[PDB]
C-alpha cells in the first residue's frame, strides 16, 4: 500500500526499500525542485565526501548563510540525509516531503534514491537557503543529484571501491565522476594523481580545471592553504582530513563567495562527523570509522601511526567491497583482529574476513565483537570499529550515541 503525508517515516522507507537521468529530471521539473537554492555545490569523489561537504558547511554556517547539505548513506537515521543549518529535520517533514514527490511523479517510476533526492530537493526548496551542498550517491554522470545544474563541482578523490573488473580502474572511475562538471563552471580536483580521463571530460564539456598541485596547493604549527601567489596562512587543523578540508577551501575559492577570515577559521574549527576517525572514549582509545576500502583504510592507518599498547580491530563489511585490500592495509598497524557478519545477502561473513587474515576471532555480531574487544583492552590500546558504515552503526547504536 501507498504511505500518506502523514504516516510515519519508517512506512515511507519500507515502500521506498520496495521500489539515463530523464525519468527523475522530468519530475523534478514538474515540481520545480532544479534550484533549490541560488548558489549550489556538488560534490563527488569515492572517499572524502562528506567531510568536504561538512567542511563547505561549517565555514558557510560560520559566515552566517542559510545552507543545506544532502548526504548519503547514514548511520542511525535516516533524517541524518538531509542538514538544514547544520541540523536534522524531523520525520515528520520528510514523510510530508516524500508524500508530495509521489504525488508530483504521476505515472514516472524512481529508484530509492532518486526518491530521495526529489525529496531532499523539496525539502530544501521551502527552507530559503542561501546554498545547497549535494554530495553525489555514486560516480556522478548519472546520479540523480546530477539533475541540478551546480556553480562549483568537485571531484574530491579518486580510489576504487570494488574487486578486480574488466574496463574498471581510475580511468574509468574519473569518467564518470567527472559527469558533475558544467561548462563554463569551475571544477575543482582534490586528488593529487588526477586520471586523465577526467581532464578530457573537463574539456569535451568546456569546464574550468582547477587541479591540486596545478591551480591550488596546500601544506602542513597550522596549515596554509595556496592558489597562485595568494595564501592562507597559519589555518588551524580541523578535525577531517586536511587534504578535504583544502578541497573545500579550493570549491569556496571558485565560487567567489565573499568569506571573512573568521568565517574560514570558525568553519574550520567546528568542521567533524560523526564516524569519521570520531574519537569516542579514552584509556582504551576508541575510534569509529566507516573506512570501507584500501585509500580509506591507508588514511586510517597513518592516523593511527600518530595516535601510537596494541590496535585492535573490530570489522564488518558488505561482501562486494575489495575485502582482501581494505584487510592488508589495516593489517599494517592492526594488532588483533574482531571479525564480525553484516547481516543480509549483501553483508560479508564473518570468515569471509578471516580467511583473508591469520589470527583472527570471530563473533556472532558486531556488538559482541566490540565488547569482547573493549573487555580485552589495556587502557594503552586502540580499539578501532571500521569496515563499513552499518559496522560504525551497530557500535553507535549499543552506545546509545
Amino acid at each position: 500500500q501507498t504511505p500518506q503525508a502523514t504516516s510515519p517515516l519508517a512506512a515511507w522507507l519500507c515502500y521506498l526499500e520496495h521500489l539515463g537521468l530523464e525519468r527523475v529530471k522530468q519530475v523534478a521539473e514538474r515540481l520545480d525542485l532544479l534550484k533549490p537554492a541560488p548558489k549550489i555545490f556538488t560534490v563527488a569523489g569515492t572517499n572524502g565526501k562528506g567531510t568536504t561537504c561538512c567542511t563547505l558547511e561549517a565555514i558557510l554556517l560560520a559566515a552566517g548563510l542559510r545552507v543545506g547539505v544532502y548526504s548519503s548513506p547514514h548511520l542511525l537515521r535516516y533524517t541524518e540525509r538531509v542538514r538544514i543549518q547544520g541540523q536534522e529535520l524531523s520525520e515528520a517533514e520528510h514523510s510530508h516531503s516524500f508524500a508530495q514527490i509521489e504525488a508530483g511523479r504521476g505515472d514516472i517510476s524512481l529508484t530509492y534514491f532518486e526518491f530521495g533526492t526529489l525529496s531532499a530537493l523539496q525539502l530544501f526548496k521551502q527552507a530559503k537557503l542561501d546554498v545547497v551542498i549535494l554530495e553525489v550517491g555514486l560516480g556522478g554522470r548519472l546520479d540523480a543529484t546530477n539533475i541540478v545544474d551546480s556553480d562549483v563541482a568537485a571531484i574530491t578523490s579518486i580510489a576504487l571501491d570494488h574487486t578486480d573488473w574488466l574496463g574498471y580502474d581510475r580511468e574509468s572511475i574519473g569518467r564518470e565522476k567527472a559527469g558533475v562538471f558544467r561548462g563554463g563552471k569551475p571544477a575543482v580536483v582534490g586528488e593529487p594523481d588526477m586520471p586523465q580521463s577526467i581532464a578530457d571530460v573537463a574539456a569535451e564539456l568546456g569546464a574550468q580545471l582547477y587541479r591540486r598541485d596545478v591551480a591550488w596547493k596546500f601544506s602542513q604549527n597550522g596549515w596554509h592553504w595556496q592558489c597562485g601567489e595568494r595564501q592562507l596562512t597559519g589555518l588551524p587543523v580541523p578535525n577531517v582530513p586536511l587534504a578535504n578540508a583544502a578541497t573545500a577551501l579550493a570549491v569556496l575559492h571558485y565560487s567567489e563567495l565573499p568569506l571573512s577570515d573568521e568565517a574560514i577559521r570558525q568553519g574550520l574549527q567546528a568542521a567533524s562527523l560523526p564516524g569519521r576517525f570520531q574519537v569516542v572514549s579514552e584509556q582504551p582509545l576508541l575510534i569509529l570509522d566507516v573506512a570501507h576500502n584500501p585509500h580509506a583504510a591507508r588514511y586510517l592507518v597513518n592516523r593511527l601511526a600518530q595516535v601510537i599498547g596494541k590496535v585492535r580491530a573490530v570489522v564488518g563489511m558488505l561482501s562486494d567491497k575489495d575485502i582482501a585490500g581494505t584487510l592488508a592495509c589495516l593489517s599494517e598497524r592492526v594488532d588483533e583482529w574482531y571479525c564480525a557478519p553484516l547481516e543480509g545477502p549483501r553483508g560479508a561473513s564473518a570468515g569471509q574476513l578471516a580467511e583473508h587474515l591469520v589470527s583472527a576471532r570471530q563473533f556472532s555480531d558486531v556488538e559482541t565483537a566490540w565488547r569482547q574487544a573493549m573487555q580485552d583492552a589495556d587502557t594503552q590500546d586502540v580499539v578501532i570499529v571500521c569496515g563499513s558504515f552499518h559496522t560504525v552503526a551497530h557500535v553507535m547504536a549499543a552506545l546509545h550515541l
